[PDB]
């Protein structure tokens, strides 16, 4: 895997050093080569054997996955993703491929199709960006220059930020660039491996957050727009935990919180973009059970966000976004996807949320 | 008097079918300016305004007679109505009925300003303005914006809306939003709209023209990935609301899916949203209203000026139409909606514009 054997610790955490709950977690004793085989075993003759696809590749890691494929080919001598895509079709097929490649191939692709469609599906390079740290970022890019190559890309230095929008075009498009660039705060892997320990305050900066928000409080107004950066500088460079305490101090400050704040001084895609990651690191359960609520508007295979989101937080904090859902809609996050899908496609969405077959 | 003319462009008024669409607000056929400004003129004198009728007056008028009014009220009181406004009521009031007295373009104007000037674009706002204007209705737009950028300090005697827009490089929606900033959009000229209730829409439109745009906009997906498709914009922005009516029907009867259906599928982000808004606004128009007020209606106030502006705008032109189709959709009145999400003189005001009076 380009990712390493997990996603990266900073999103490991909520604001306050409690680990989030994933769906998915790797397997004790995992053996790739096993799974490998029960794969194979599962494509034979007439038809296949959808749930037995499922009941492993929709339970284990990214890596794990990865590990699959790796000892597949190894045997085999044929590739897993071709073997699955052969026999299996439709909807299920679908999701098949956007598990069995590695994470940020995954990713690389969907942002490959929000931009070189007609028009610019900003939404979800909002919604995948928001969720990489700076190495996670780098191996999407990496991963972006191999998906052009893949589409017979005969352009030698074509990349993703040679796709994006240049920062001229706004302080959507500007902010964007800046995350592509993949230089936000960092935290030492030690540092968070320590989170569930020491806490917090070991990674976070009262005098940082506290000047953050007197610069924060003093961006906006007219008159002059040119290169209104503090805003960005802020929210889309400190680390989640930073954010919170900036976040926290705003209020007691200021009276409005610090998102009633970014909700009033800018519009658009910036806007989304901002609250995005603001909330991605105050009040994330609840930003994607509404991200994923959104994505659920009876399109299946049509629109990506639903399995793509599924996907990846199943191995980060998916529980947490099941619990938030119910207690925002009313109703379980596995009912809501029962409703709007079908079929093996359904099953495999269930399985990842817990579900057994 | 008004750089839009004695009305909006008739472009507007009617609907795919040829029928009339129906305003909240028409033109007084015993309209008296002098007689209006020194209605206004009373409301204001002494420590006592009298709100309801200054609203019984300015939100029963249009554009026109409003700034009808501003001119009588100015040579005959050496004074200026938007002053003594502005000077007589405050709060959301003073705001509305600033909306309200100012010249339609210059309205507009100000709102695209603030839908650019600020932390990111207000791309929401251009596509409902833009959508909404006409080519001479959106060169006075311009012109205006020029008078809004001197107003606001600028001594930059050459910036322009085209100016502070995103340039069409990025991307395909900004392309989209610059080609109806063009104005160069088909026209029809006065004498034969006005004629259409005599000799229909059919009239009006190209049968040849429509199956030749339906073939381009079909092509529009095979080899999706070669050069910068324009044809959809081309099409889509370009055909007269009536044109592109016979253009929906046409590509349907040809391909077996609606010419929204394809362009929804095709098409993302802003781009489909400016695509839809412009092709419901031929096809669809109440409907797509309806939807913009209530997604306007989110209890910000005075905070967001699409309500106001929407309803202002439409009150002469269709706003009964759209008032009929929120019912049907929403299962509630757009009246009591409005009263839902608003309060004080500015609801009052609001209300008066959708006709619903209240004397005292």
């Amino acid at each position: 895997s380009e990712f390493g054997i997990t996603r990266s610790l900073i999103h490991s955490f909520d604001p306050h050093g409690k680990h989030y709950r994933p769906t998915i977690k790797p397997t004790t004793g995992f053996s790739a080569s096993a799974d490998a085989e029960r794969l194979h075993r599962s494509m034979k003759g007439p038809g296949t054997n959808e749930l037995a696809i499922i009941n492993i590749l929709a339970r284990r890691t990214n890596y794990e996955r990865q590990e699959i494929c790796q000892s597949y080919k190894s045997l085999y001598k044929q590739d897993l993703k071709d073997d699955l895509k052969s026999d299996t079709s439709g909807d299920f097929r679908k999701v098949l491929c956007q598990l069995i490649v590695d994470t940020p191939y995954m990713l690389a692709k969907s942002l490959y199709y929000a931009m070189k469609g007609l028009g610019t599906n900003d939404r979800v390079l909002i919604e995948i960006f928001t969720t990489l740290w700076n190495d996670e970022m780098k191996a999407v890019a990496d991963a972006y220059k191999q998906v052009l190559k893949d589409k017979g890309s005969e352009e030698s230095e074509r990349s993703l930020v040679t796709d994006m929008k240049k920062e001229t075009c706004g302080d959507y498009e500007y902010a964007l660039l800046s995350l592509v660039q993949a230089e936000r705060d960092d935290i030492p892997i030690l540092q968070l491996k320590a989170i569930p320990d020491k806490g917090v305050n070991s990674i976070i900066n009262h005098e940082l957050a506290e000047a953050d928000a007197k610069d924060l409080y003093a961006s906006g107004a007219g008159r002059v727009g040119t290169s209104e950066r503090r805003i960005t500088r802020v929210i889309c460079n400190r680390t989640p935990y930073q954010l919170y305490l900036t976040s926290e101090i705003y209020f007691k400050m200021y009276g409005k919180t610090l998102l009633e704040h970014i909700e009033s001084e800018t519009s658009g895609d910036y806007r989304k973009l901002l609250v995005a990651v603001l909330r991605y690191a105050i009040d994330r359960p609840s930003l994607i059970a509404e991200w994923l609520h959104d994505s659920m508007a009876g399109l299946g295979t049509k629109d990506y966000a639903l399995m793509r989101l599924l996907i990846t937080r199943s191995e980060i904090d998916l529980q947490d976004i099941m619990d938030a859902y119910e207690s925002i809609y009313g109703k379980s996050l596995l009912n809501a996807v029962k409703d709007d899908t079908s079929g093996d496609y359904r099953r495999t969405l269930c399985v990842l949320m817990g579900e057994i077959y």
